C-alpha cells in the first residue's frame, strides 16, 4: 500500500516493551582475591558508561557442598538501557588483568525478584 499502517502509529500503544537495565559481568574477578570496597569500585567505573543506581556483587556457590566452587557475579542497574548496552559494549569479550570477561544483559524480572543465577 502507502505504509499506512506505521504512518498513522496503529496499535502503538499496545506494542510497547519495556528495556532491563541489568548487567551482569561474569570472570571479572577471582573469588579468593576479593576487594573489600570492589561495590565502590565497580560503581565509580560504571559511571564511565552512565548513571549507575546500584551494584551487587554476588559469590554464587556452585554446589551445596562445604568446598562447592565459588563464582563471583557483578551486577550493574544503570538508569536507563542505552547505559547498559554501553557498558556491556566497553566490557564484554574484553580482557582485565588476564581474564577474559563475559558482559550481557540480564532479565530484569529476575533482577527485581532477586534471582541471581542466571
Ligand atoms: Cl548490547
Amino acid at each position: 500500500g502507502s505504509g499506512s499502517s506505521a504512518r498513522h502509529m496503529v496499535m502503538q500503544k499496545l506494542l510497547r516493551k519495556q528495556e532491563s537495565t541489568v548487567m551482569v559481568l561474569r570472570n571479572m574477578v577471582d573469588p579468593k582475591d576479593i576487594d573489600d570496597d570492589l561495590e565502590g569500585e565497580v560503581t565509580e567505573e560504571c559511571g564511565k558508561f552512565g548513571a549507575v543506581n546500584r551494584v551487587i556483587i554476588y559469590q554464587e556457590k556452585q554446589g551445596e557442598e562445604e568446598d562447592a566452587e565459588i563464582i563471583v557475579k557483578i551486577f550493574v542497574e544503570f538508569s536507563i538501557a542505552s547505559e547498559t548496552h554501553k557498558a556491556i559494549q566497553a566490557l564484554n569479550g574484553r580482557w582485565f588483568a588476564g581474564r577474559k570477561v563475559v558482559a550481557e544483559v540480564y532479565d530484569q524480572e529476575r533482577f527485581d525478584n532477586s534471582d541471581l543465577s542466571a
